[PDB]
């Protein structure tokens, strides 16, 4: 992993003695500090106020103290078991920024446990392994701590204590971008979320995803704007003219199915106001209700319709 | 009451002695005999086989034996309490024929109880009053009878034992023909039934009655034949042209709302196939799909429509 050691303090005291049986998972408790803020403060601060080894934030890891040397990180006896103490910043604005750092945090904690010759377990009853500050607060001997990080901050962004344990113990893989199974496609954002019952523009193209997250393909959808949209076999939102089930429809540049008069090259077409399909061999009343326009069998507006009237008088138009 | 005494036997023996405390309600137990059949048989028969005083059937009452003389009618000790014994025939083909006779039966039983100085009660615990053969069978001393008339035959035509008792004790009024309350009209047939959810022709005129029996007035109804019918303020089924809520409809001679082309005097009108109303200022495609007929703003078919075409070319028709 890439580790920034520019603020790694080399003047910190050893706490306890080897072997160190624990890696400690923390969060800063600061809603505004960046990873650099934390490193700079840690750099100049009085170590007796507490110290640690790594800070994860803003897409990077800054090692601020030694490993395998104990630490004053959990306010109690298990300071003497600290192989490493990893802090996660709490200043994320979005779940995406959080997940980016959470991935590094999980990988770092797991790596440090392996390096220290410890089980990759979270908050178990054995002395060794990865322990949260909460677990230390609750279980360490000679405890002087009331901290319960990082569970509250993780829960904020949707990581339950059961998920944290699972990620620590299994590692974390988030398959992002287009995904597919036997049922259909879905699209996973950087943070693991995916669109459901909504439009999403992906790589310059609009798609719609159903309530389970499945991309709509070869399907109509009446949107919330009261408009009809159509999605072809690739899921792409229809624009322009489309022949759908042997009928012609027209969609504007924003995908909305149009009704009424639409110009096409040298001619005009009329799309049924009720069902949307191109109308043919029909009279359409003018907007001022003065008169009528005739649409030929091929759908094109009759520029110069000619009429013959039988005695009936049945009208034939041409 | 009108009583036919042409077959009144004067040779029957007295049974018991005055006073006679009971009027007995019977039914013949014969599914085919008419009132005359019963009277003729009673006339020639061996009295020891049983006898009575009145037979009600076919819209009349034939007195076949004396009153106030006892009778051999109930096969037991209360033969000696018989002031009168009234038999109802069981050969009715319809509920109407039954009700006609049932009315006479009720009135006769009540009248005979009054005449005999007895309470107009049915099957009570006191010695006196109107007693069914069933009640006698069940309660008389020295019983040799298993007859339970007239309850089964009454129940056949919809008179429960509770109704029989009520009619005997209160008398019976059936208000027939047109009836009305604050909600609407209903029409009561001779037998007390009235039409519900159906057409009924009354005095040469068709009406429709809802599921509670209320006549429909100023209302549409889609019938079971898939046709629409309309009923005006008097309930009469619409035929011919009707303007309903400012729109014109046409109904054929059987009341069915017509759609399509209808001839009227010197002209043709067209009634919308979907909602039925007269169409105006519109083109209607010919049946062979060859051409069109134009309907003027007033709804009349344009015999000689004349067209002018603007460059648009917007068509104006006249
Ligand atoms: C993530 N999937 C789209 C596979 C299913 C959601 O319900
Ligand atoms: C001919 N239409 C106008 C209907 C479709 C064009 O592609
Ligand atoms: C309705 N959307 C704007 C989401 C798509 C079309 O532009
Ligand atoms: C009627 N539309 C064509 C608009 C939607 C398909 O069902
Ligand atoms: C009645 N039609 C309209 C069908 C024919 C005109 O004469
Ligand atoms: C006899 N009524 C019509 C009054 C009511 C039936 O439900
Ligand atoms: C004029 N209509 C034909 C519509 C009605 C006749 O009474
Ligand atoms: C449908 N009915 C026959 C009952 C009435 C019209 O004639
Ligand atoms: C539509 N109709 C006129 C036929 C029935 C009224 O609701
Ligand atoms: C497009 N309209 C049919 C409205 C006008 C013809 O030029
Ligand atoms: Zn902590
Ligand atoms: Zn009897």
């Amino acid at each position: 992993m890439e580790i920034n050691v520019s603020k790694l303090r080399t003047d910190l005291p050893q706490v306890g003695v080897q072997p160190y049986r624990q890696v400690h998972a923390h969060s800063t408790g600061n809603p505004h500090s960046t990873v650099q803020n934390e490193a700079d403060y840690h750099w100049r601060k009085d170590p007796e106020l507490g110290f640690f080894s790594h800070i994860v934030g803003n897409g990077c890891i800054m090692q601020v103290g030694p490993v395998d040397n104990g630490a004053w990180d959990v306010g109690g006896g298990w300071n003497a078991e600290t192989y490493a103490a990893v802090e996660l910043i709490e200043s994320h604005s979005t779940k995406e920024e959080f997940m980016t750092d959470y991935r590094l945090y999980i990988e770092l904690l797991r790596n440090l446990a392996d390096e220290a010759g410890l089980p990759k377990t979270l908050d178990t009853g054995s002395l060794a392994g990865i322990k949260t500050h909460e677990y230390c607060t609750n279980n360490q001997p000679n405890n002087h701590s009331d901290h319960v990080d990082p569970y509250p901050y993780l829960a904020k962004w949707g990581i339950s204590r059961e998920q944290f344990k699972h990620d620590i113990e299994n590692g974390l893989t988030i398959e992002t971008g287009w995904q597919k199974n036997d049922t259909g496609y879905w699209y996973v954002h950087s943070d693991g979320s995916y669109p459901k019952d909504k439009f999403e523009k992906i790589n310059g193209t609009w798609y719609y995803f159903d309530s389970s997250g499945y991309m709509l393909a070869d399907r109509w959808r009446k949107h919330t704007d009261g408009n009809w949209y159509w999605f072809d076999n690739s899921g792409e939102m229809a624009t322009g003219w489309k022949k759908i089930a042997d009928k012609w429809y027209y969609f504007n540049e924003e995908g909305a199915m149009k009704t009424g008069w639409v110009k096409y090259k040298d001619t005009w077409y009329y799309l049924d106001a009720k069902e949307g399909a191109m109308v043919s061999n029909a009279f359409i009343q003018s907007a001022d209700g003065t008169g009528w326009y005739y649409l030929k069998p091929d759908g094109t507006l009759a520029d110069k319709p000619e009429f013959t009237v039988e005695p009936d008088g049945l009208i034939t138009v041409k």
